[PDB]
């Protein structure tokens, strides 16, 4: 049971709001013909510049090539020396061995003829409650339209959201004034997320007075610079809402349990290198008793699904989730996507062996993009997912 | 006094022990037909993919259109808003600003007619004394090749160097031995890098046994993982000998300022993002009352007639610095490259406005490379860079 072969595809898919966003489909061959597809997923992050692809797939294929997919320590253990984790939240390599490992989970489970959820640890829950995201409001006239969203995805299921917060506070304020003013207790705003905007100080006076609003407040989200642990803490002591913040890297990591500066460890297999490093995070989390929350950068159906068997099969995720990226996306690759629910995600059919997702070849070619270039957009766009 | 354009020259040039580096020459075309140039060096380090340079050009042109390069803070504050601090040594974001910047500074001083050392608070001194690399002994057989080097290097000139230590203790034991026995106090190891390879405690071992052998030794570079500053400082305690540790980010040198982690901050443009950001982490030292020595990533003479500009203008640098890119490549890029005697690198000419290099057309064109894209290369290569 040996790789042969490599493809990377990649695709522009637009989100309803505008964002364009790129990400690329992974498929790697064998010499028995079995094929595991994968997803790396979102690369339209800082910093501004672009990986090559045809360089990439060659490089990839060095370390790939003649290994068995079941050595899968070997191989993160490979692919971790080739694109070292960097201490940075969106680190493009960690992208690219998130790929490569769903992949080849993806090709494992389906050798064996399992569910990518039986090579995982099976499941403590067949769905996981997830939450909608709304914009960051830079000016106090956002609000309307931000409104009208949580009004159309209440319809449609989604009870519990998720705020970004800390550029304009007067606005954010007026927003969740009139979310509980005409939502009353029908709506639940789980998060508040910094994005790492503000200073722990700066943070904290904004936390005491979003907080005057809460419903069904579960954690605040980054409001500390990035890898301000001891900031963290101070900021731990001096709120009572849980602390959360994203897995970045082993390091980073370790820091945060040995200083105890968050309640709440925001683990996404995109921002960690893939299944096996996420894992190996939330049971990090778990041997310290510490809380863990499924984070995402917004991927589509393969990354979702992907992620969606790890979020079930864990057995310390006590609060609401974030992956809705097929809620997002205008656009899809596959011949089915993930379902949601009233508010949760659901694992793929524990029947259906890998992943449970289907690559729809005229979807690939539907959105097939060039490279990975960048077109125009903003800093300020890049942070709050706008256009 | 407006930015117009912006090209960006892709060369490979080997080293004359085999390595093979990729550069990028910068040029800034301004409305009054000033060009100013720059370099983003070695960008052949880990990770293991490359950058499209026809989508950066186009990102970076985004951000210097129409600027005026004086304005130096705003332009800079806008390249690390698009190439953020990753708290990662070999970020491909500094290196990028890196070249930019300096190409700024020389565009400015040329402006003016003054030597880019006006610029930077002028002299302190009109040369700095560097050291001459040794390889990172893997094997005991490798021994006498480096014994070879030293010899020859010494008749060179140079009379001081530094040894990559970490992977194989006894020989780089007996490597050390030979030295000493074959030329006693003719020669100088000023440091031994253990390029981060080892945990604090191993490293406190290796050191015990690697000091044994104090030929003029006077740093220990890198002896703990990339920013493990408790680590750092713990070893900085048991360590008679002053401990020296890159600076790859301002939360990064800020982090071990505060822990008081090391003694010594290696400072380069080319890690650092530039010489407005190396100035910046020089002063900050100095505000600190740290000892500051010039690294390297081995520059061409472009880069390196920068970095020589600034280390002349430093009051803080008591200690032999590294810089010998120009006396590694086989070839350059200019039409007289920088000057090494006796071990010292001497800053270009003062009363020559701009870096005081110029390229050389025909040199630019014969090391051309189509792109960045990745050779054949092993880890242990890339980390030791050897071939
Ligand atoms: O939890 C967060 O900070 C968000 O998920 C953040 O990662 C977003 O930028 C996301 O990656 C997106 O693209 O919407
Ligand atoms: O001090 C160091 O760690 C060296 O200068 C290190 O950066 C080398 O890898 C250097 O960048 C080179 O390319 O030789
Ligand atoms: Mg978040
Ligand atoms: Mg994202
Ligand atoms: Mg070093
Ligand atoms: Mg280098």
């Amino acid at each position: 049971m040996k790789i042969t072969d490599l493809e990377l595809h990649a695709v522009g898919i637009p989100r309803h709001t505008g964002f364009v966003n790129k990400h690329v489909i992974v498929k790697i061959h064998t010499d028995e013909g079995l094929t595991g597809i994968g997803e790396m997923s979102d690369f339209s992050h800082l910093p501004l510049y672009s990986v090559d692809l045809h360089d990439l797939k060659q490089g990839l294929l060095s370390i790939l090539l003649g290994q068995n997919p079941f050595d899968l320590m070997k191989i993160n253990k490979e692919l971790t020396d080739n694109f070292p984790e960097t201490m940075y939240y969106f680190e493009k390599g960690s992208f690219i061995r998130n790929g490569i490992d769903n992949a080849l989970h993806d090709l494992c489970a389906k050798y064996l003829d399992i569910s990518v959820s039986d090579f995982l640890g099976g499941r403590v829950k067949e769905k996981i409650k997830v939450c909608y995201p709304i914009f960051r409001h830079r000016f106090s006239e956002e609000v309307e339209s931000n409104l009208d969203v949580v009004r159309q995805k209440l319809e449609q299921g989604f009870d519990v959201f998720r705020l970004y917060v800390g550029k304009n506070l007067d606005a954010d304020e007026e927003f969740l004034s009139r979310v509980k003013e005409e939502f009353g207790s029908r709506v639940r705003i789980k998060s508040y997320d910094f994005s790492h905007l503000l200073n722990w100080k700066d943070a904290h006076r904004a936390i005491k007075r979003l907080t005057k609003y809460d419903l069904g407040l579960e954690m605040i989200e980054s409001p500390a610079p990035r890898n301000d642990f001891d900031g963290l803490y101070q900021l731990r002591l001096k709120t009572d809402y849980p602390i959360s913040e994203h897995v970045w890297s082993f390091k980073q990591q370790q820091e945060m349990i040995k200083k105890d500066a968050i309640d709440i460890f925001n683990i996404s297999p995109v921002f960690i290198g893939g299944l096996t490093s996420a894992k190996k995070a939330a049971y990090a989390a778990e041997v310290a008793s510490k809380d863990v929350v499924l984070g995402t950068t917004q991927e589509l159906s393969v990354g979702t699904a992907a992620m969606a068997h790890l979020g079930c099969s864990l057995t310390n995720i006590n609060h609401t989730s974030d992956p809705t990226g097929p809620e997002l996306y205008v656009g899809d690759v596959v011949k089915n996507r993930v379902t949601y629910k009233d508010g949760y995600l659901y694992a793929p059919d524990r029947s259906v062996k890998g992943l449970g997702i289907e690559l729809d070849e005229s979807l690939l070619a539907k959105y097939q993009v060039p490279d990975l270039s960048w077109d125009n957009v903003t800093v300020h766009q890049l942070q709050d997912r706008t256009a």
